């Protein structure tokens, strides 16, 4: 921070810069009015050169490289010329590829040394040396920071030691496994930046713009059993996300929401879509338009934990994570994709059931959505959801017609119906009565009243591991939870 001429903190040896059609932003600090020349080299050969100057009343400089085909290695040099003085900066083993930012709370923070099969996962790096990794230090700030205050893991080739460095240290398992899966598909460099902090609500990760857009109340005394990390508005946006916003990138994956179970829960269907839109706007502008204005944003629908049976804050958050549609992308969440995780539970996790150890399936399901939404591939990435319902009240039956094929295991409490009688509505279990390839028939005979709604898997812990009642027969994806109201 005392060195006058330097790169921004996202720039280092071994990094990945965003590939074509975007141009990669390179920025740093230097002496006011100095000229800065940025050169991309392949050893001694000049690939491209960009020239700029440090603005007269600020001490930063920025260039945008021409778009690059993925691959490498390259070296980036920056030279500051100021009068008769010459200072140079150099980073090597630079690759061009897709840069993904991974963020959220503790289930993004959980590292490869904490997951199932860790020994073998930590050893599987030789084929993935072009999946480069980076982890942001846990820092909060009361104002937006221009540059990261601290980096835990600077850009690196993956090794046993840095993938599994410590419990909730680095490297994020969901992030790593997502990138590894993407590398299998894309076969060009992937950069992974993890920026997460356990026990944090979405308000900490939101700029003031998205909070204002949602009418979020002014902060009071926020800390509780479920909010254990920084909870002041925007303090993690300020320090751990905003400093990256000028860096060109491909997309974001996100795993957060547990700490909103009792913190502006009823606003999460606003604050999460608003965060996505605000990060998009801010990163698009910061990167001089190079990051896509609607860059793909993927997220994990909350998994389960062993809660009180009556607690339905997690089901509410899961619904709000989809802006109350049940699926993404949707009208309020364009170019988003979701991994369902409620069936990826872990009764015996040494980190608590709130921190389940199967991150492999989470990253697999995320990478399906990325392939479809971020890369345009015709790959199934959504689980079966009803597209219409037919109530046969005289027969005591409710037909659910699904838009995909279903594989169904008998489970007479996973569906519930809202039965309104005697001036009250109660949720009653709805047994499964009959099955066809895309139609499930529920029995409603226990409802001696009017049927107002139906819901599925509306519980904090709806099933045992990979034993939810409804899956697609071959995509491996579970039916997502939902609620649907009768006309
Ligand atoms: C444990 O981790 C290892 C390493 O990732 C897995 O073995 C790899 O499995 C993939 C399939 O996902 C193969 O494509 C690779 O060739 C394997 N690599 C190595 C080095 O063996 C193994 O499948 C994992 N097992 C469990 C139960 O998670
Ligand atoms: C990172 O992006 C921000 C925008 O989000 C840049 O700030 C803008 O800079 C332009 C050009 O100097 C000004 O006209 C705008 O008023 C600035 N906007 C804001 C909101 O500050 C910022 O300069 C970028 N960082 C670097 C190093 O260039
Ligand atoms: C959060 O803001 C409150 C109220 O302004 C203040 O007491 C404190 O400085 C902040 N907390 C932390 C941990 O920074
Ligand atoms: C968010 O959910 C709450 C609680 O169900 C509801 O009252 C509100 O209308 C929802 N808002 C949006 C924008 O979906």
């Amino acid at each position: 921070k005392l060195v006058g001429f330097r790169f921004a903190s996202y720039i280092n040896n071994y990094m990945v810069l965003q590939k074509e059609p975007a141009g990669a932003v390179i920025w740093g600090y230097g002496t006011s009015e100095a000229t800065v020349t940025v050169t991309l080299y392949r050893d001694q050969e000049t690939i491209m050169e960009k020239v700029t100057s440090v603005k007269a009343h600020s001490n930063s400089w920025m260039v945008v490289l021409d778009p690059m085909k993925p691959g490498g290695p390259y070296e980036v040099m920056a030279q500051q010329t100021f009068g008769k003085t010459n200072f140079t900066l150099r980073v090597h083993d630079v690759l061009f590829g897709d840069v993904w930012l991974c963020s959220g709370q503790a289930n993004m923070q959980m590292t490869v040394s904490q997951i199932f099969n860790a020994t073998r996962e930590l050893a599987n790096t030789a084929a993935y040396q072009s999946v480069r990794i980076f982890s942001v230090s846990l820092i909060q700030a009361e104002q937006e920071l221009e540059d990261l205050a601290k980096v835990d893991l600077q850009w690196a080739k993956p090794t046993t030691e840095n993938l599994g460095h410590g419990i909730f240290q680095y490297m994020s398992a969901v992030c790593w496994l997502f990138g590894r899966n993407l590398y299998d598909t894309l076969q060009y460099p992937i950069g992974l930046i993890s920026s997460s902090w356990g026990g944090t609500p979405i308000e900490a990760w939101s700029s003031e713009r998205s909070l204002k857009a949602c009418g979020v109340p002014t902060q009071g005394f926020t800390q509780s059993n479920s909010v254990t990390g920084p909870s002041n508005h925007s303090v993690l946006w300020n320090a751990m996300i905003h400093p990256l916003h000028n860096m060109t990138l491909k997309g974001v994956i996100w795993y957060q929401g547990e700490s909103n179970m009792n913190f502006n829960r009823d606003l999460y269907n606003c604050t999460f879509p608003a965060l996505i839109e605000d990060w998009r706007q801010t990163f698009h502008h910061g990167s001089q338009g190079q990051t896509e204005r609607f860059f793909p944003f993927g997220f994990v629908q909350l998994s389960s934990y062993l809660s009180a049976p009556s607690d339905d804050t997690f089901p509410q958050i899961r619904w709000h994570q989809t802006a109350d549609f049940g699926y993404v992308p949707n009208l309020r969440m364009p170019n988003t994709f979701m991994a369902v995780a409620m069936d990826l539970c872990d009764r015996k996790s040494p980190f608590g059931s709130i921190h389940p150890r199967d991150k492999q399936t989470v990253a697999y399901r995320l990478h399906l959505g990325a392939r479809a939404v971020a890369y345009g591939e015709k790959v199934i990435f959504q689980g079966p959801l009803p597209e219409k319902m037919e109530l046969l009240a005289d027969k005591g039956l409710l037909n659910l017609m699904y838009s995909q094929e279903i594989q169904v295991q008998r489970q007479d409490k996973i569906f519930e119906i809202s039965c309104c009688s005697d001036h009250q509505c109660k949720w009653l279990p709805a047994p499964m009565d009959a099955f066809s390839a895309q139609t499930l028939t529920l029995s409603t005979g226990s409802c001696h009243g009017t049927l107002a709604a139906v819901r599925y898997a509306w519980a904090t812990w709806p099933c045992e591991y990979k034993q939810c009642p409804i899956y697609h027969p071959s995509s491996t994806l579970p039916a997502p939870p939902f609620i649907a109201f009768m006309t």
